[PDB]
């Protein structure tokens, strides 16, 4: 019987099913590179308000939102339009990400339609069931307050409709490559984005050295709250030592880390890679922590790397760690007895 | 033309549709049986949060909720999990249950999918504009504390989204026949479940001695609150007489009649059965109850009775005169002046 | 790519898209002629309770709510029944008007219907992202209070889902045509209604000597809160000045005008009109409103008026200017210092 095959073969299902969301123009633009570069089972999905970006957007699917309201016209770096825009569309971003297990949603907070439309699609995504995972960047200081103050209050709407929140101040790549003219600063911003968000995604989907088991990542990001990452990497041979403690020390990582919970560590490398190099990273790592934290590990080897290990390090639960001002995000200043 | 064509049909339309929704492992049992014995115009439909329970049962249409939430791997006894997994797949129970007249939901609470479900399937029949009727069972006491507290939280919040509330507890069953074993236990409780739903039903949909207007049944039951059966038959010749007696002071009519307002009643027999009995039923009954309150009544004809009457008493709104505890139902106990 | 033509098709748009939904009796007249007589570049919808009403209608799009509740037999005068329909069919409504980039709800407020469903239609069509226009009428005193009342009840639930609401007051028609009989009653008012929302539609639809922008439109309609109609020609030949006059003279525009922002004008004649006469129409129109007020105004040639030029007047924003009672409406009396 066509049902009962139906449910006997949902019962063989092997891998998550991902869904990754970029929006606006930022995010378009991060969704474009995954499509050509490739992203190990994860569906693709686009969606502005701007037509003639959604136009040279690649994507496994794209959607206009705010057709009545903004007219195919962007939304003109107004968060209100672009929230209205993304409610007026929910049925057809619903659709989209309809039969996924977990939803990555990407874009710059900053301007108009992603900061407005991320948290609405985000509400969308648990609504329906599927694990709710945010990776966005804050802009520049250079671009002004009135960007910062609306990346700002976004982030702060993203947060309450999201699974685990994840962070990339944009600010502080100026303390990766000090002197960087505007010119590379988004080529930067974007190779970090890239990194982060597949790094995230093939951590889940990609067969490496371990199994990571799904069940355990939806464990651990169900109470990520806000997160921040961290990356290093080592050509040496004393490679994964070094890879982990730039890691680590990443400006990237802007927060006190002692009393974080959960964490998610992928270590990428060459055929030589081995489970002890990634154990070091894990126990080098795993002695920062919590003494209770949970950590969620895998290990890839890509052909790209040639000689080198590249770690990755998301690390969740830092909410309470961070202090949110009109201005940007301060590590917290607790208060004395 | 097509429209105006659908139109006319749609006055012309002679029976209303009923849809049965069985939730759980108890209620999908219920769902098969039905189905296999047949139930008189009204479609069966199937909801488990556990594959293998769905896959051996035998349901016109079958969903597996929470697929995203458990994996097809059963509720494990949680009531909230199956609530969320049935709010997480709302959608296609709607899509099941968009054009029935009427709706009952039927299952035994106690575990994590039909006590967490059946309120969710009863809200969202509602919404549609539904008759929204529920025929469920209480656990034995045998079972224990948290099943028994499970059961009645899961009462309480079915009660708020259901026109009429039918409860079977199970532990009386005890009091038909003394002394029985578990063995036998859920296989009375079986029988009963079946012959409430499907007594219902056919009263309802099958063609009898008088005809029973929907109307009616709809103006009874839209404010049927709390609602408690009463099972009798003889097999003498003053058989009418003596199975509404029996029926009357049923254990399973655990509660003070007097002040009822509407009722249910349907009196099934051979071929020789006359209006003549039904009506000594209908008195009988009638004059037990509020001198105000509305009856509806039918008497069909069942082969397979072959020498007997059997009478079905649904007695409603008596929710004034029982006690919901963590234990139980009880009998009020109204404070003296 | 299938797609991106599609998103460059968008682009192209020329033209908004308008749907007219009818709702109960009055409405479904009004449906029925507009089909008939043409209603330029706008799809007709009709919805009824009744079923025979909505066989003999003329419409695109024909849907019976309320078919579990009432059963395609009318809503017998209950405005809170006709609401429960609409509700109970939300998602029928909803699909088709959901490509609308504007809607217009007509219908005639007294009865169950229309009453109950208008403000559930616009509810509906604001979600969506659409304008919302509504073009009703006020019974004639001679139907009696309990139609008036619930006729009033009904406007003012509509207020808050729209956003302008025209109310065209059958009891002034009596001052354009004193001794008028009942039998000729609905056939004036018939005609108003039908020149009050065929003149909107074609003020927005319809090719003229300037063009009007739907972005202006919405614009000024986005709060045009309580609104009021106004309707004169003149046969002469000093036309402009004199169909002008009788318009700001109508008692259909009840109310003091001297506060109102906003207001929308549609001048209407033969092969000889001209820019010049419908400017004249818009500054003598201008001079009464607030200094201020955003006047949107089109011109357009009928064949059929052959030496006639018609002026349409709609002016917003006079809801402090009237007083809203379970009698009717009562121009408002501002409170001494
Ligand atoms: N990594 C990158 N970040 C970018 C890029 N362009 C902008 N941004 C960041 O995102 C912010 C603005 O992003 P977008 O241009 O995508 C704004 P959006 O399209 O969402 O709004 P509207 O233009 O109003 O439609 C800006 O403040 C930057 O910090 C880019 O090419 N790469
Ligand atoms: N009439 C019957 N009642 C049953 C039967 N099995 C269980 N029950 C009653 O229902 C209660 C448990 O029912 P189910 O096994 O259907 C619980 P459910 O499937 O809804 O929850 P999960 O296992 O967590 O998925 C139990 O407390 C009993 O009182 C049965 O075969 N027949
Ligand atoms: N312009 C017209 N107005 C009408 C006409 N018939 C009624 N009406 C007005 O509308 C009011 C009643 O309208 P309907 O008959 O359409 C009421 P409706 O169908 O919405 O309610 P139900 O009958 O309960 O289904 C009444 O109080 C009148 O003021 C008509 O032919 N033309
Ligand atoms: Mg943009
Ligand atoms: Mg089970
Ligand atoms: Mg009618």
């Amino acid at each position: 019987s066509p049902e009962d095959k139906e449910l006997l073969e949902y019962l063989q299902q092997t891998k998550a099913k991902i869904t990754v969301v970029g929006c606006g123009g930022a995010g378009n633009n991060t969704i474009t590179r995954l499509k050509m570069e490739g992203i190990e089972g994860a569906k693709t999905v686009a969606i502005n308000t701007d037509a003639q970006q959604l136009i040279r957007t690649k994507a496994d699917k794209k959607i206009l939102i705010g057709k009545k309201l903004t007219r195919g016209l962007g939304a003109g770096g107004n968060p209100k339009i672009g929230e209205e825009a993304a409610k007026e569309s929910a049925e057809e971003i619903k659709a989209a990400i309809q039969d996924s297990d977990m939803v990555f949603i990407t874009c710059g907070l900053g301007g108009g339609t992603g900061t407005g439309s991320a948290p609405v699609v985000a509400e969308i995504s648990k609504k329906i069931g599927a694990l709710t995972v945010a990776v966005v960047t804050l802009p520049f200081v250079m671009e002004g307050k009135v960007r910062m103050k609306n990346a700002m209050e976004g982030l702060e709407r993203l947060k309450q409709h999201t699974d685990t929140l994840v962070v990339i101040p944009n600010e502080k790549l100026f303390e990766i490559v000090p002197n960087m003219p505007l010119k590379l600063a988004f080529k930067v911003a974007d190779e970090v984005l890239i990194n982060a968000v597949k790094g995230l995604v093939e951590l889940i989907t990609k067969d490496g050295l371990i199994n990571v088991d799904f069940a355990d990542v939806k464990a651990v990001m169900n109470n990520g709250g806000l997160a921040m990452i961290g990356i290093g990497e080592s050509d040496s041979e004393k490679r994964a030592k070094e890879a982990v403690s730039m890691a680590l020390n990443s400006p990237l990582l802007d927060v006190d880390i002692d009393g974080a919970t959960g964490a998610l560590i992928h270590v990428m490398g060459p055929e030589d890679l081995t489970l002890e190099e990634a154990r070091e990273v894990v126990a080098t790592v795993s002695s920062r922590l919590d003494p209770n934290a949970t950590i969620i590990w895998g290990a890839t080897i890509d052909e790209n790397l040639e000689n080198t290990v590249r770690v990755l390090l998301v690390i969740t639960g830092v909410q309470s760690r961070i202090e949110f001002t009109d201005t940007g995000l301060k590590r917290k200043k607790l208060e004395l007895t």
